[PDB]
Formats: structure tokens, sequence, C-alpha cells
């Protein structure tokens, strides 16, 4: 069975930062376990910053720390197998958990299903509004920014909605689909929300339908049943797993 799972993930969620803001976290844990949260704090950094210095990326309106957040994009993305840095994380949580007793979320803490479904939507948004770019194959012409992060995101994103044939097979990534899914991103990537950028890509490229599409993401869950609320959850997947593959290829 692929993890994280629900349990393990609250455990992180709620107390991580908590715990790693006590003197002597670590001494409960071993050499391999500090270097496995190493890892997980240095992708947290090079992904989403600081919460003094938060980089521009996909969640940005969940207000969650670096750890919350990259916490829930392992959850949503559901491959951690034996190399995972959970238990580490978990074994680190029960250390802070034996010492300062159990945390219980406060009535304004972030609200998990609310963070896992907003990083979820945030994920759909992003690849139904580049599905919904590639079905039309001509479009107001523009070209991709020169020094643009989006660009790389974005031709990514284009690139694996074929791979799913999502999209009609036979259609061409034209630079203008790569420029207009990154103008929907870069509003995505700030506070603005899903709505603001698809309305925005909208005006863009004429794309009507656009906001519809990006509003029935919104009357989705990940924790629906049946078929479809897997076949989202893969989607939410691939996509946060193609975002993901990027960033941490860029920031080497
Ligand atoms: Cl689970
Ligand atoms: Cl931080
Ligand atoms: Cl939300
Ligand atoms: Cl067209
Ligand atoms: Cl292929
Ligand atoms: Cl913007």
């Amino acid at each position: 069975p692929p993890g994280p799972t629900l349990r393990e993930l609250w455990w992180v969620f709620y107390a991580a930062d908590r715990a790693l803001e006590e003197p002597r976290a670590d001494s409960g844990l071993t050499r391999e376990e500090v270097r496995a949260v190493r890892g997980f704090r240095e992708q947290a950094w090079k992904l989403f910053g600081s919460a003094g210095a938060p980089r521009a990326f996909i969640g940005a309106a969940l207000g969650l720390s670096p750890l919350q957040k990259l916490a829930v994009y392992y959850y949503i993305i559901h491959r951690e197998r034996r190399l995972s840095p959970f238990p580490a994380l978990v074994r680190l949580v029960g250390r802070y958990t034996q010492r300062h007793g159990l945390y219980v979320p406060r009535p304004d803490d972030p609200v998990l299903a609310d963070a896992i479904n907003g990083l979820f939507r945030d994920a759909l948004a992003a690849g139904t509004t580049a599905e919904q770019l590639l079905m039309f194959d001509l479009l107001p012409p523009k070209d991709v920014p020169v020094g643009s992060d989006v660009q790389a995101d974005s031709t990514a994103l284009l690139r694996f909605i074929e791979s799913q044939r999502l999209a009609v097979p036979g259609g061409v990534i034209s630079p203008e689909h790569v420029a207009y899914l990154g103008a929907f991103l870069s509003v995505l990537y700030a506070g603005r929300g899903r709505m603001s950028a698809a309305t925005h890509t909208a005006r863009l490229t004429g794309v009507t339908s656009l906001v519809l599409a990006v509003g029935d993401v919104d009357r989705l869950s990940a924790f629906d049943r049946g078929a479809a609320g897997a076949a989202s959850r893969t989607r939410a997947a691939g996509y946060l797993d193609v975002l993901l593959t990027v960033r941490l290829a860029r920031s080497q």
C-alpha cells in the first residue's frame, strides 16, 4: 500500500512545526532519520520558501507552513514507499508528544480536509485549464516570456496531458498554450484563487468555457467515492507530481 496515510499526515500536519521548535527534537530518533527530516525540510524550502520568504507556487492561498504544504503535497501524490521520510517525522512528533503532551488543533488552526481539498483543487484547476487550452490549437497569438518559471511548469503540464490522452490525439502544443497556461499559473501561484486565475486567463484567450470548467473543479473533493473520485485523485496526483519534478530539477 502506497503511503502516506491520513493518520500519518495528521500527526505531521499539526505538530511537526511545533516539534521542531523544541530543543531536543532529534534526541529521540536516529541519524538516518535526521537525514530524512533533513531532505524533507530542504525540499519544503526549495518548493515553498520560508514563512517570511514564501516562494510563488501552488497552494499559495491555503495559509499553511512550508512543512504543512509539503506533507499535503506528498499525501496527494500518494507514492511513498519504504524510503518515506514520514515515519521519521512521526517519531519526531511522537517524541514531542511524550514531552509536551498531545497537541489538539486550536479553533483558528488550518482545517486538514480543507488543506487537502485546496491543493487538490489547485492541481485539478491547472490540469483542467491546460486541457481546455489544448482543445483550441489556434489561440490569440502570444509568445512565452523570456524569464518565467511558470514556463517550465506550464510546458510540463501540457506535455503530461498529451501523454494522458485527455486532449484529442493529434493536436500540437503551440507557444500560445505554454504562454496562456503560464498566465493562469502565475495568478494561481499568487493568493488570487482559482476563479481569479480562470477569469483572467479566459479574458486573454477568449476561451469562455475555461471559467465553468474550473468551477466544476470546486464542486469536487479529494474524498469523493467511486471511479469518479479516484479518477480525480489520479489527475491531482499526476499534475502535482509533474510540477514537483520540474521544481526540484530547476533548484539543483
Ligand atoms: Cl489512508
Ligand atoms: Cl519555515
Ligand atoms: Cl479551497
Ligand atoms: Cl481554434
Ligand atoms: Cl507518450
Ligand atoms: Cl498576477
